[PDB]
């Protein structure tokens, strides 16, 4: 209806301009079928992290007419990999949203992202950290049927400024192999009429997409039961052959034993050694637990019957047991969100046997309902699967079967999030996690995403930080068989957007008076050592402060530009923030845990300025970082060889749309066989890298079609799905992984 590019004229247009990237205009086979020119890009995203065009014109297109519309690319792969596009649009005012999907090698398929319309009318609940759409799914099932592939939601701004759209660019982000797509057809098409019951009836009793077929999916609780006895079948809990006891490499050569896992550089690679003294190397899943597979059913219960959390606990509600729901709360039930409620074919009775697979959870990070009722399809698929031959008995077998499949899949631990159920299974090593919560003083990052972030120097942040310890320990009972401790997650110490951003700790700290404000006084006394008088610190800062006095009321630093000296003093005071962090934690897990490994906490692409990374290298045994990219690009991690510190991966993953997800997570394959090869490509690349020990993929089990009760997440994230099966492709990957870790590594 509005064609932008079309590639006819042969010409690649003078307003596409190319990163990293050659451009040419070919001929190829169109969705149609029919042959068409379109524009081949072929990125050098092997050597290069950040590939791909954007187009810019000269002044931003008006397309405010377009009230309820999308933009169309018609795209496909060329060569031996799929390709996972990043969209990014943005409008004159610097609004940005970002959508993604995987480009298949094969037929030309056509993409489409929403402009305006539909689900982005009443975008999300408002806040800012609410990534989901207003469903309370991260991304929605398409708004409409058709042919065509929606760009699935990622992040960002659900509603630009039509009036002004300034840039649109499609990038490849920190590939293991070049990537060549073509793209024809650029265009904006108003979208068909909205279906007014795309979000109802979604789910079928196992928890399963109730409206599409795929392979796998379950259609009987027979056929569930002839997948079970199938698998059941082959599961004998043998470790790989050569395997030490504690999952180490029999082979060796064998180092000093100490009796628990340990760190040590053989023949210029980082490694761990088990407690008898084998070479070891971290494989595993994360998210080995029931807490984060229930989603919100819309319901609620009267408050006078929900337990209220006690302030002293060490667990926050995300990593909660699942909460058992009394009759007399379930009588209460009542409906929240007729939204919700409607998604569900199938909720049992409070009378049902599989009524025990209710959940309340009494917080959420985001989504439509702050609180509410939850139902976990997976536990319910547990009891439907084994039975019970005492009551929660399909909960150990659960637990048994898992112990198995790791054994089998070849995988040397069970990762973070592992319930403590398992921590005595003295089969396969474990990870073992706290979270430093309470009700301490706080800092923060001007950008906070999971939670504010603790003041350190808070004495109460070190007395949590004991308690967080002292009740690990008390799970872990010194065993041998835990490799380590993760204290906290992706935690906001900054973002790498802008130095702003990267300082925000420093900047929205400085813009605090002193008293009351530990960190502050800290940041206060550093300042005063440096400059010595309120003269210098006015020259460094192009300020005309009257004291010290007047400082430490609180200084507005965030309209000042960054310039060497303020850069300078962000750095210092980013360094002192993280420096005291790391210690009291430290200090803590030594004290409880003094035997071992304590392994940082876990730093995202979006949260590691190099002051926390270096505070970390000097405390942790080993640094952890979550990396959700196709592998670990050169470029992007080159600053490992100066720290010379081990390092693990705490969480990677990539997931599907051809099981029934709307979305495939935050890295994209073209299939469940595609999944499998960039899983492989991946950890060739941790393998490769002579800093890591391990790496970890994030999780166990498909967050719920519907999204976790946490978040929304709904991701093809899992070794298995909703109920229980293994998807093969991930089995069969993970099995020539693990088979050569250590004649790799060795
Ligand atoms: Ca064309």
């Amino acid at each position: 209806s509005h064609m932008l590019f079309d590639f006819e004229n042969d010409q690649v247009p003078s307003n596409i301009h190319f990163l990293n990237a050659r451009a040419s205009i070919e001929t190829y086979t169109g969705i149609n079928g029919e042959p068409s020119k379109g524009l081949k890009l072929a990125m050098q995203s092997k050597q290069h992290s950040y590939t791909g065009l954007a187009i810019v014109p000269e002044q931003p297109w008006d397309w405010s007419e377009f009230t309820s519309a999308s933009l169309y690319f018609d795209i496909v792969s060329v060569g031996d990999h799929s390709t996972q596009f990043y969209l990014d649009v943005t409008d004159q005012n610097g609004a940005v949203f970002t959508r993604s999907i995987d480009i298949p090698v094969g037929k030309m398929q056509s993409y489409y992202a929403k402009l305006s319309g539909h689900d982005l009318e009443v975008p999300d609940s408002g806040d800012v950290n609410d990534l989901n759409l207003a469903s309370g799914l991260r991304s929605n099932p398409p708004t409409w049927t058709s042919d065509d592939r929606q760009f699935v939601w990622m992040w960002g701004v659900k509603n630009l400024d039509l009036s002004g759209i300034a840039k649109i660019s499609l990038s490849v982000q920190s590939a293991m192999h070049d990537k060549t797509v073509i793209i024809d057809n650029i265009r904006i098409q108003p979208n068909p009429p909205q279906d007014e019951n795309f979000l109802v009836g979604l789910v079928d009793e196992f928890g399963q997409n109730a409206k599409v077929d795929y392979k796998g999916k379950i259609h009987s609780l027979e056929e569930l039961h002839a997948a079970r006895d199938v698998e059941l079948a082959e599961l004998d809990g043998k470790p790989m052959p050569s395997r030490s006891k504690f999952g180490g490499w029999l082979a060796g050569p064998k180092l000093k034993a100490t009796g628990y896992f340990r760190t040590e550089k053989i023949n210029g690679k980082w490694m761990l050694v088990d407690p008898e003294g084998y070479p070891y190397f971290a494989t595993g899943l994360d998210i080995i637990r029931l807490s984060n597979s229930s989603t919100m059913t819309g319901y609620d219960y009267d408050q006078a019957t929900v337990a209220q959390r006690s302030a002293d606990d060490v667990t926050p509600e995300d990593s909660k047991g699942l909460m058992a729901v009394s009759e007399k709360s379930f009588a209460t039930r009542h409906l929240a969100s007729p939204t919700r409620a409607a998604m569900f074919n199938w909720l049992p009775d409070y009378d049902h046997p599989l009524a025990n697979h209710y959940n309340y959870r009494r917080s959420a990070h985001s989504g439509p309902l702050k609180r509410g009722e939850a139902y976990s399809f997976y536990s319910a698929n547990l009891e439907r699967k084994y039975g019970e031959t005492y009551p929660g008995s399909y909960l150990d077998k659960w637990r048994e079967v898992t112990v198995d499949r790791m054994l089998n899949w070849g995988f040397t631990s069970l990762g973070n999030w592992t319930d403590p159920a398992y921590y005595d299974n003295n089969r396969i090593p474990f990870f073992a996690n706290g979270w430093v919560i309470g009700d301490f003083k706080t800092v923060s990052s001007g950008a906070d995403f999971w939670g504010a972030m603790p003041d350190v120097f808070d004495p109460e942040f070190k007395v949590r930080a004991m308690e967080t310890a002292r009740v690990v320990s008390e799970e872990i009972k010194n065993s041998p068989w835990c490799v380590g401790v993760f204290i906290d997650n992706e935690k906001s110490f900054g973002r790498p957007d802008s130095d702003k951003a990267q300082y925000g700790i420093p900047i929205h700290t400085l813009g605090r008076p002193s008293e009351g404000v530990p960190t502050r006084q800290a940041f206060s006394k550093l300042l005063k050592a440096k400059y010595k008088t309120i003269a210098a610190l006015n020259n460094a800062w192009g300020l005309k402060l009257s004291s010290w006095a007047e400082f430490d009321l609180g200084v507005d630093v965030k309209a000042l530009p960054v310039t060497d000296t303020l850069r300078a003093d962000y750095s210092m005071l980013l360094s002192a923030y993280a420096d005291q962090y790391f210690k009291v934690v430290h200090g803590a897990v030594e004290h409880y845990m003094p035997n071992h490994l304590y392994l940082g906490a876990r730093f995202p692409d979006w949260g590691m300025p190099m002051e926390v990374v270096k505070a970390a290298a000097k405390y942790a045994d080993v640094v952890s970082y979550n990396s959700y990219k196709e592998g670990l690009p050169k470029q992007k991690w080159a600053f490992l060889a100066e720290l010379d510190k081990p390092s693990i991966i705490g969480e990677f993953h990539i997931g599907a749309m051809d099981h029934g997800s709307y979305h495939p997570g935050l890295i994209h394959a073209a299939s469940q066989a595609d999944r499998g090869e960039m899983y492989k490509d991946y950890m060739q690349s941790v393998i490769d890298n002579p800093y890591f020990v391990g790496a970890h993929w994030f999780q166990y089990m498909d967050s719920p079609l519907t999204g976790r009760a946490y978040d929304g997440e709904n991701y093809n994230v899992g070794f298995v799905d909703v109920t229980d099966t293994p998807y093969q492709e991930m089995v069969d990957a993970a099995k020539e992984v693990n088979a050569k870790i250590y004649t790799e590594r060795l």
